[PDB]
């Protein structure tokens, strides 16, 4: 149910506004957060994209004034959530093997504090100090931060986590359903008894389409508008699967005069904040991107080139009719596209890393060749086997995706 209990009290809700800018607590994130906060109680978050993971280790420190350890590889990401916490008035740091900064932890400066496995592994001691000294709130790992091709081979490290820290509950986040996935987490981080809550991965309103290149990006985008200078339908992301053809796609439109903006990584914190805030008041039509954009009211996707693999193809998608709308999502490909060439990943030594991406890289081609249902694809990708009522329904439709579609002709 989407009952929250207990109920947020009067603190809890003018805290999330003052420093969140939310006026309501989500029914997943309260039962996380809750669960952390009231029953210190390990948590396995089965979160679909654009739910908002990010609050569920964010907010409890916040709350309290303590510390969130967030423990992830991927440390330009954690620099920049720094940065996006520093705009919101919440300080955070990275610590590393940072004179200047641990020092300022035990003073108690930082709420939540990012750190790598490597460092987790060499300095459990410290840890046990800053829990016994200030206070852990929760330690929070996202399993999506292991694309190192696995969880295990990401995490396997924090396996004494638990043990050097056996009361500060583990908030595990993951974007799949999968029962062996979560049997993974629950078995690397040593999870007592965890709580264990899922979103569902269905998004109705989006109807999915795949479609064959044309040879020329004009051609194969001009289906795609509108009359007035021409201009899409509404609010629009292109994903593109390098800068360079991000920048390709944003120079072929301006060619036509539409308002585009242009998200990549190359890009520092605030240039992609400008077209982050450009985009939600809709001062541009369409970002090119190749680090999420929250939109509500996303009219249109298109992946220009095949997606990378099922699981950022998925979060990609998950951007548009956040509102609940009718919204569109086409993929563009071609077989020859830079995320189906087999060189890069033939060119691998190792024989494990190179049957993982060969695995992904054919998952997704499956699913851009196949004329089965693609909701049903995605549900079964995330194991998602508890179909709801509403995708049985939306399944089969016209507004269901061009194969459900196709079968009405
Ligand atoms: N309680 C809330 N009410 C309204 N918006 C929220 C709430 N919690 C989080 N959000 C927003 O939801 C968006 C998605 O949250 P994230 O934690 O960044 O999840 P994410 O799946 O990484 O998002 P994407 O898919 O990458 S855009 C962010 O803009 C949050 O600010
Ligand atoms: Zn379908």
């Amino acid at each position: 149910k989407d009952f929250l209990w207990p109920a947020p009290n009067e603190e809890q809700v003018t805290c999330l506004k003052m420093y969140f800018g939310h006026s309501s607590f989500k029914p997943v994130q309260w039962k996380v957060i809750h669960s952390v906060l009231e029953e210190r109680r390990d948590n396995v978050a089965v979160m679909a994209t654009g739910y908002g993971k990010s609050l569920c280790f964010q907010y409890p420190p916040v709350y309290v004034g303590k510390i969130g350890l967030v423990i992830s590889p991927l440390i330009s990401l954690m620099e920049d959530q720094v940065l996006q916490l520093k705009m919101s008035n919440i300080p955070a740091c990275f610590l590393g093997s940072s004179a200047n900064v641990l020092t300022d932890i035990k003073l108690g400066k930082y709420r939540i504090v990012y750190v790598t496995p490597e460092y987790c592994s060499g300095n459990m001691g410290l840890l046990q100090q800053l829990e016994a000294d200030i206070g852990i709130t929760l330690i929070a790992v996202d399993e999506a931060h292991c694309i190192g091709h696995d969880f295990r081979d990401s995490f396997r490290k924090l396996g004494s986590l638990k043990t050097a820290l056996p009361m500060v509950p583990i908030v595990a986040l993951t974007a799949t359903a999968s029962s062996s996935i979560r049997e993974d987490i629950v078995a690397c981080l040593n999870l007592r008894n965890p709580q264990i809550t899922c979103t569902g991965f269905d998004r109705p309103n989006l109807y999915l389409e795949v479609r064959r290149k044309t040879g020329n990006i004009l051609q194969d985008l001009q289906p795609f508008l509108v009359k007035t200078h021409w201009e899409f339908e509404g609010p629009t992301i292109i994903y593109c699967p390098s800068r360079k053809m991000t920048q390709q796609v944003t120079g072929e439109l301006r060619k036509l005069n539409l308002s585009c903006g242009t998200y990549h990584a190359g890009m520092s914190f605030s240039t992609r904040a400008d077209i982050h805030h450009r985009f939600v008041r809709d001062e541009i039509q369409c970002v090119i991107a190749t680090m999420g954009i929250n939109k509500a009211d996303i009219r249109q996707v298109i992946h220009y080139g095949a997606p990378k693999d099922m699981e950022s193809y998925y979060q990609e998608i998950g951007r548009a009719g956040r509102d609940g709308l009718q919204s569109s999502c086409h993929v563009l490909w071609a077989p020859a596209d830079i995320n189906l060439n087999r060189h890069l990943l033939t060119e691998i030594r190792n024989a494990k890393f190179r049957l993982y991406k060969l695995k992904m890289m054919a998952k997704m081609e499956k699913y851009l060749h196949s004329s089965r249902c693609r909701r049903q694809i995605i549900l079964s990708h995330f194991e998602d086997k508890q179909v709801q009522k509403a995708s049985l329904g939306i399944m089969g439709t016209e507004k269901c995706c061009d194969n459900c579609r196709s079968a009405l002709d």
